[PDB]
């Protein structure tokens, strides 16, 4: 008993009444005496307990007492059950109003009371199994000793008739759809009905009818269908009461990720309602309210354990798919080819998790691309996209300018997930940025916690152009790896000086042939070298935002040699490819391959290259994707999007700031 | 030192910076070498901090040292300044390069610092001053070790020459403006000129350009002038640099209150700015931040010290007027008389407060009313309103409908300053509810906690029909008052078995008469009886729901006899005044007179009522604001609003919950 609630007596009358398992009631004794009623006593039944309160000192009353009390508007009673009412159940309070003259009660006021325990109960506690009426379910908090119930969008399709998501109906066929879903459970006892004039009634509001919705599984004879009880379009539902000792389960669904103006906390209510008359709103004696929120998108470093790399290219690069191939034979990955770069472009792998299940889901980019990347959702294979409504699509909206650092802890606060990192331009710049819509996503999952970098100053514009991040090989330690000009500059250099100056770039690609490019002609160009001096500033702007807001110093970073072209809108780009976006299967790295100056026949940005990683225990393959075209214009000729493990760190466990 | 910035020494050139103070700068010697140079060395000047960084390991420098490190990419400088360059300064560290044979240096490097202070100061510590550069400035907490600055909407009018608030416009015309403001100062120190290529600028986001705006006061020859440098329509504001130590003062003023979908949090930014090259964006070098929170809409509980009784009436209703003026003359309150229900309706006075300022402010009701409060608009009085776009106005937008609780103590959380109480219908009923605008701004608070009750019972639909609070005189103490039907039948069934049931109702209303309503008339009319058998139940159902979110027992609760006659829509209207919406000025109570059975030349529900009231040293005075319509049909005539002292608990020490 928690709840006091408010049972008057009647004048002369008999009030019949539910008493719900878990409240009690006062009861008020004076308003149904006769004028004139001095004292009154009482009677009660074996099963409710009965208290006289005077002036707030209270008083337990055997069941048959002769017992009386002055009648006084503070002197009332406190009436108490333990348990559900049977059909074989007599529960009552008897009062007798006595006047002046006289022992024998000149009028009778009484209480029949039906005892049930209602309680809608979800997996709050979160170990996958709904437990009985837990007192947070009502709430939600975050971290370990957080509670609260887990929803997860259901953006998968279980069944590839039909073109969509499951969440995106009202309906479900196939049984294995309740596996993503959260359950929730209607427990109740009492007799074999409920008393005339009460229902049982689930309800969600208006608003929340968008974001969930909910199932109720029937075992008819020609077998099992799947009831949508809450959801779009229905806000309530009357409840079929059995009687005994019951339980009725649900199945709910999230049908939206947290977002702009939704916090991904959903609520599901069941009330006792009680029949007044036509025409009169029906009374809620009795709510029980559980509370979900919804699991959120969540991204995967390069730290993280490859399972599945996605390539895409044209059928005829075959140094490329061969490269590629050998790559992930010294892996355990598996490889999945698409016959070009999108894979990289449109989409991202994230993933969500709740206690009792969890599938990866792709994040499709906004369109400009006339047509999703649908044909991946599947199975446990989830999709989400977000597009704009006014503002117009650019570059930075292209998911090679989305990308998530490995765990961090910054200033003392911890990051266990990373953060989300997303390039833009200068605030005051009128620079490119990418769509609100994405961005505001993003930042609703919270757990990622976006940090925005400068990508503007590149013409395509995306960070996986200048930085990644690779794990320090038999550690729990990364490193950031950062482009650099200078580093490029200065090695080109040291060659020259060592008598290398005519060592010629782009060997093997028939179509620079006659540009012949070299050492002495790229250091001898005056405009280049400034072009490229402006570049490095953008990077070291860059490196200095992610030591800030990643936690970390110079012993965690790499410089690899880089080299860029201004356009006409002083824009980078790539003068050699960039080995920087890379890709990373633990101590495996598959780098774009630079074609750099051959010094006794070996690329000396190459051997550079491993000069700087393989003493930190990193195998480098350097993968060819160019050479099927003949030269090399600064544009990427495939995509690659390395599938990973999700942390074993739950997000739940996490604590984020304020909002 | 704190922050780490990435300054290049340049290939074979020198290098100028701007060295802001409180950050540091990591500089790389090795891409500036020459080709073949083995080792290098250092000189340095007085003000310049040197340190060599050999793979994490740093050793501080002599200004002139002879000294010879390897050149190695992992060996770097780290660069400190602890104090503003002045005109005499002449900061530099400069880098000699060697090759292998021979001590003569082959090449130069060099850095020429010229550092500067810029830090923007707000009054983060709340008291009132604003200090110098608080750590804590760009974050905003709560409670009594919260920290960050305060915002006032300056939502009141300096001059009644212009009809709007001061918020509404990009103007400042009276200095006396400046006392609702928030003072902001960019406090600089160093040389006569900032170097070349080099300017400071002030900015916000647009987003926050509707909630702010802010001034600079320019004292010119012919007078002082209020400049408006940031708000609608200015982003950004290039500030004006002078030398030596020096601060400029700007006033900030809030324009919105938190509402749906605004926090109450925005942003203002200070960055140093280098120019590049035509064409290219300026590059943040430096940038500051403080954020401020604009203070909450707050109201007022009945325990409150009364200021200000607004009373609204007829002209020619005199004894409303002459008992309302004894009854102010008992306290210190002044009245004021508008020439009759709108002063309750469609006005609430809440107020705002700020370390260094507060002031009273009307928020004023939608309109359906075609016409706004807005002429108490004036100096140091405030005015705020929300209408609605689609959603259509009904009485329950009234603000008799609102009201506020004294602070509470609910399951162990404290409400300091109270709970909004608003009435509403249940969620499935259809029914009334006060609108979304209004609803939503109240919750947006947040400081109120607001609680929905069910008024959509009563015709009229507030909730000040059936409830008020008053304190405990000579107590901390406080007490819920709930009209019950209840108790009515109970005092007139005592009255009729006393010998009373002919005594009539309603004595010196003349348009009542023929009607003639006696105590017998009354208890005989049967469907009357169920009526307010089921009005009681309403009343109850309220009852629990403030017991359970005010934290109440029976001990906090007194019920006042009241009685209601049943319309066409099955809600209620008073059946006599009701006598539980009383004026409240600490002590003393003026209350509805009832006109109610005559006994022995006294009303028998006066009477009853001194009994309940008198015994806690409650003093009260019935008051007649119906004698002078003859008559009674549920309405009442006059209206009155207290205007009450703030509370003295500080709004920013309370600690909200997670949203
Ligand atoms: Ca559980
Ligand atoms: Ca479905
Ligand atoms: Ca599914
Ligand atoms: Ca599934
Ligand atoms: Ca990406
Ligand atoms: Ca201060
Ligand atoms: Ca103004
Ligand atoms: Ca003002
Ligand atoms: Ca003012
Ligand atoms: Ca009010």
């Amino acid at each position: 008993m928690l709840r006091e609630r408010t049972v008057r007596l009647q004048y002369g009358s008999r009030v019949e009444a539910v008493y719900v398992l878990g409240t009690y009631l006062w009861t008020d004794v004076y308003s149904a005496a006769p004028a004139g009623a001095q004292t009154f006593s009482l009677k009660h039944s074996e099963h409710v307990w009965v208290e006289v309160v005077r002036d707030g000192e209270a008083e337990e009353v055997a069941t048959n007492g002769k017992q009386r009390w002055l009648l006084s508007p503070s002197t009332t009673l406190r009436v108490t059950m333990s348990q559900a009412s049977t059909e074989a159940s007599s529960d009552k309070v008897t009062v007798n109003y006595y006047d002046e003259e006289g022992s024998i009660p000149i009028d009778q006021a009484g209480l029949f009371l039906t005892a049930i325990e209602i309680s809608l109960d979800v997996d709050a506690d979160r170990d996958g199994v709904v437990e009985k009426n837990n007192p947070k379910k009502a709430s939600w908090t975050w971290g370990p000793e957080g509670q609260g119930a887990i929803l997860l969008v259901n953006c998968d399709r279980e069944t590839p008739w039909l073109p969509k998501e499951d969440c995106r109906d009202e309906k479900v066929y196939s049984k294995e759809d309740l596996k993503d879903m959260s359950q929730m459970i209607l427990r109740t006892k009492g007799p074999d009905r409920l008393p005339a004039g009460y229902e049982i009634v689930l309800y969600i509001s208006m608003s929340d009818s968008d974001k969930v919705g909910v199932f109720y599984v029937e075992n008819p004879f020609f077998g099992q269908r799947y009831i949508h009880i809450l959801g779009r379009r229905k806000l309530y539902h009357v409840v079929k009461y059995t009687g005994g000792s019951a339980e009725l389960l649900f199945f709910v669904e999230g049908l939206c990720f947290p977002d702009e103006g939704f916090s991904g906390l959903v609520s599901i209510h069941v009330s006792l309602l009680e029949y007044m008359a036509q025409d009169i709103p029906l009374t809620p004696i009795f709510t029980d309210t559980v509370i979900f929120r919804i699991a959120p998108w969540i991204m995967t470093p390069n730290i993280l354990p490859p399972v599945s790399v996605f390539v895409c290219c044209m059928k005829d690069n075959y140094l490329f798919l061969k490269e590629v191939k050998n790559l992930v034979e010294k892996t355990n990955c598996e490889l999945k080819v698409c016959f070009d770069r999108w894979i990289a472009d449109e989409i991202e792998f994230g993933y969500i998790e709740a206690p009792h299940k969890g599938f990866p889901v792709v994040l499709d980019s906004p369109r400009d691309k006339d047509f999703p990347v649908k044909e991946l959702l599947g199975p446990d294979f989830g999709y989400v996209t977000r597009e704009p409504l006014f503002e117009s699509v650019t570059s930075l909206d292209s998911f090679g300018n989305l990308e998530v650092s490995p765990p961090v802890t910054v200033n003392g606060k911890t990051y266990p997930l990373g953060r989300i990192l997303i390039g833009s331009s200068f605030p005051l710049s009128g620079g490119r940025r990418m769509t609100k819509v994405v961005r505001d996503f993003l930042k609703a999952q919270q757990v990622q916690a976006p940090v925005e970098l400068y990508s503007d100053w590149l013409t395509v514009g995306h960070v996986d152009e200048f930085m990644s991040f690779v794990p320090i090989p038999g550690t729990k330690k990364f490193l950031l790896l950062m482009a650099s000009t200078s580093a490029c500059y200065k090695l080109f250099r040291e060659k020259q000086k060592d008598g290398h100056g005519e060592a010629i770039m782009f060997k093997g690609l028939g179509g620079m042939s006659s540009k012949r490019i070299t050492i002495n002609k790229i250091l001898s160009n005056e405009s280049l070298v400034q072009e490229n001096l402006y570049f490095q500033r953008c990077l070291d702007w860059n490196r200095d935002i992610l030591k800030k807001e990643l936690g970390l110093t110079e012993q965690d970073i790499i410089d690899l040699p880089a080299l860029f072209k201004m356009d006409e809108d002083h824009r980078a780009r790539a003068f050699f490819p960039n080995m920087v976006n890379m890709i990373v299967l633990d101590k495996d790295l598959g780098i774009p391959k630079p074609f750099g100056p051959q010094v006794e026949e070996e690329c000396c940005l190459e051997m550079h290259v491993r000069g700087l990683l393989e003493p930190l225990g990193l195998e480098c393959t350097f993968i060819d994707d160019i050479s099927a075209y003949h030269k090399f214009l600064g544009e990427v000729h495939c995509g690659t999007n390395v599938r990973r493990k999700p942390f074993t760190f739950k997000w739940w466990h996490m604590v984020p700031s304020r909002r």
